[PDB]
């Protein structure tokens, strides 16, 4: 599923991501934009052989199991495929665990490079939330 900007904002808010670990909703929408362009089915292979999955491009090296990332962990205890669903629940619950692990949203490289320090509020501007 390819989300609209305000549509994703609303789904994110409903699943408790808004100001989770102090990160306003705009941060999460901006990260989703540049990680997946709002596409729940986005996948991308990393050089090390791991793969990033879903609207927030969660990586198989640590967070989910895809059966082909030798020596990886599955800290969110989910198949990586579950992160590709039109329902964002699994991606949200995993993101909550990721953003809590010490480095905040810097875990998402696109967020650090393209969202951090910017007017993230622009991403939820105009949305009926
Ligand atoms: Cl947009
Ligand atoms: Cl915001
Ligand atoms: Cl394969
Ligand atoms: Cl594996
Ligand atoms: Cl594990
Ligand atoms: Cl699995
Ligand atoms: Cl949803
Ligand atoms: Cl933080
Ligand atoms: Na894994």
């Amino acid at each position: 599923k390819v989300f609209g900007r305000c549509e994703l904002a609303a789904a994110m808010k409903r699943h408790g991501l808004d100001n989770y670990r102090g990160y306003s909703l705009g941060n999460w929408v901006c990260a989703a934009k540049f990680e997946s362009n709002f596409n729940t089915q986005a996948t991308n292979r990393n050089t090390d052989g791991s793969t990033d999955y879903g609207i927030l491009q969660i990586n198989s090296r640590w967070w989910c199991n895809d059966g082909r990332t030798p020596g990886s962990r599955n800290l969110c205890n989910i198949p990586c495929s579950a992160l590709l669903s039109s329902d964002i629940t699994a991606s949200v619950n995993c993101a909550k665990k990721i953003v809590s692990d010490g480095n905040g949203m810097n875990a998402w490289v696109a967020w650090r490079n393209r969202c951090k320090g910017t007017d993230v509020q622009a991403w939820i501007r105009g949305c009926r939330l």
